[PDB]
């Protein structure tokens, strides 16, 4: 598996069309893929935004030429119907041939519940997500009206008049070790977050391989892709402080209760311990450094990165990445 | 009122970038707006597409310069969540100030039931459209978080980071003289469809100012916004023949009923006679006779024109309008 340097342009951290400049200039540094969250509240409360991601990636996709963009990621199953999800990523991809995937995931309280006002439980919040793929592959491979009645969705004669010449590529996360199995048996690839090199390597690369292998496909053609922010500064304690913002996901209770206000996400992000912050995301005074952040990474499995620039100068810290992306092969 | 002349750029009857490159030579040409439909499921099933609207609306406002652009129109109440559809719009317009508008309207079984199942009377599915009309004005416009019970949507703490300089405008769709009312209390402006002029002026219109009145509004202020389709070739037979497409659409019942398989909305769009076609549609051999076309429409209160292009030479049917445009007026 080759690795992959992938740029995440946030919707929450930056404006939306901050993020789309920064797009731009990251395809001109050398980045293979561009990324962005699909968020309706933002994971901090101060300075903070949450664009719309399906609008902006229409225009992201327009205003660049070649690198490959996905959500990272989508949860297709409280605010968002699936077959939408399926419509929307089928259209983007038959608009820009092979330049567009998906990434889905069980969701974040902070999302779903301002709108929905409901917060199932997590193993719910995983069987929703299984229905709501088999929703989405039925939509993208039928040839024929399909009709469906799941535990949670409905189709009803529903057909995907545009469809792209080849499938949307489809992530799955999996941060915990079922939620990683689920990953190998329904996704074609892998997304994860907020874990330690040794977790990876332990827990979640092996579940995930484990049940890709149960489901009969081969984990060698599935990719390792993962979200992990940086930060790089001459200043290591100004880049380390930069981080904040992105602290609270790193509070494994986020993805799990029922919190939804930005302030009181803040509130968390805050008690974060700068070690936490340290050993998860990736802390650098310059390029030498970064390329060995990636390569604990790399060793532990990773293979497409999605690199959250969440440093002090945004400009200098995708330019450096000329420096880096050389070395870390691509 | 100053009359604006838009061009609704199907994505139901073209591929989306076929549908792009029309609005960006549509821009070129001189109209003052693009326009897009809105479906899950196509009017018409032989060689029909159904393309997600957002995200090709935010390819098109990255490609175009300055034209006004606004779906026509989005149901706000099934298949999709209204404070989604307001984070989209809110969305679009911040990145592109001034150019972006959106459309709303009860609905067509065709888009909401092949992903839900269900299908609501029209009494119980205008009430819920103004509803959603509600919660995408509170998130609009409000400087805190807001929390909302309705009896059909719910708002929880939910608050939009990402605002547009100034309020999305909002065009409300009302056919009959319950939904023409309704727009006139609630929407910024009318959008309607499939009516001849004489409907027009002495029911759609009167209709729609009582309700703007009855709500305390201006009514001068609020634009008569209308789709209809044309098609111009020197062949009349031919012009006629190629609106075909859109018979369905003079069918009354395709908007109440729960019909939503295409081919079966395709039958019944060709039983539509030709009379019914010529009568609503415009159908021309020349720039002089599209100039008459629309100056009936505008004698009877519409002043921003969207206009559908089922023309059989495509770019011909852009290009005239370089005739056309000036005669009317912008
Ligand atoms: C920027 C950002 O938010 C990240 C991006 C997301 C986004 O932009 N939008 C969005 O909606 N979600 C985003 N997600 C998160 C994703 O939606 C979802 O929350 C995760 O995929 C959930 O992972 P999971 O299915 O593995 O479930 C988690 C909660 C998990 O831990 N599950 C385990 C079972 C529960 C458990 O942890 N409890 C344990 C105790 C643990 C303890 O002691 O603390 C117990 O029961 O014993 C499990 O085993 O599965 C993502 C996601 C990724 O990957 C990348 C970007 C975004
Ligand atoms: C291309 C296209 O489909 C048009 C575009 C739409 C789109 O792209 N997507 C979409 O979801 N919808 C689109 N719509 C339609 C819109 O969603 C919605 O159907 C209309 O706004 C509904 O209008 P309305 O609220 O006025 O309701 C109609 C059905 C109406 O007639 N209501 C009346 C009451 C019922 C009635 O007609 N029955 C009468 C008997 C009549 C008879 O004898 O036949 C009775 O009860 O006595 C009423 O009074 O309100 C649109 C819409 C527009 O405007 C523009 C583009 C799209
Ligand atoms: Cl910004
Ligand atoms: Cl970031
Ligand atoms: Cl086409
Ligand atoms: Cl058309
Ligand atoms: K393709
Ligand atoms: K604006």
């Amino acid at each position: 598996m080759k690795t992959q340097i992938g740029y995440f342009a946030s919707l929450e951290q930056y404006r939306p069309m901050d993020a789309l400049e920064q797009a731009i200039r990251a395809e001109k540094v050398g980045f293979d893929s561009v990324w962005v969250d699909d968020h309706f509240h933002p994971w901090y409360h101060d300075n903070a935004q949450s664009a719309q991601a399906w609008a902006w990636m229409g225009a992201a996709l327009q205003a660049t030429k070649k690198v490959f963009i996905s959500t990272c990621i989508t949860c297709p199953i409280m605010r968002y119907n699936p077959a939408i999800v399926a419509q929307t990523f089928a259209t983007l991809r038959q608009m820009y041939p092979g330049r567009v995937g998906v990434a889905v995931g069980a969701g974040e309280a902070m999302n779903e519940v301002p709108v929905t006002g409901e917060w199932p439980s997590v193993p719910v919040r995983q069987d929703m997500t299984v229905e709501a793929v088999k929703v989405m592959r039925m939509l993208w491979e039928s040839d024929k009206p399909v009709t469906f009645k799941g535990d949670y969705f409905t189709l009803d004669k529903a057909f995907l008049y545009t469809k792209p010449d080849d499938e949307v590529p489809l992530y799955f996360s999996g941060m915990g070790p079922k939620g990683a199995k689920l990953a190998g048996m329904y996704g074609d690839h892998l997304m994860t977050v907020a874990a330690a090199p040794s977790t990876l390597k332990n827990v979640t690369i092996p579940k995930f391989e484990e049940g890709a292998r149960e489901a009969g496909k081969d984990p060698s053609k599935m990719e390792h892709a993962m979200l992990i922010w940086y930060s790089v500064d001459p200043d290591y304690d100004k880049a380390v402080e930069a981080l904040r913002f992105w602290a609270g996901c790193l509070v494994p209770s986020m993805f799990k209760y029922k919190v939804y206000d930005p302030k009181e996400v803040q509130l968390h992000a805050n008690l974060v311990h700068c070690d936490t912050i340290k050993e998860n995301y990736m802390c650098a005074t310059d390029a030498e450094e970064m390329i060995k952040e990636i390569e604990r990474f790399k060793e532990a499995g990773i293979n497409h990165f999605c690199l959250g620039n969440s440093s002090p100068d945004v400009n200098f810290g995708i330019d450096i990445f000329k420096e880096v992306i050389p070395a870390v092969r691509d």
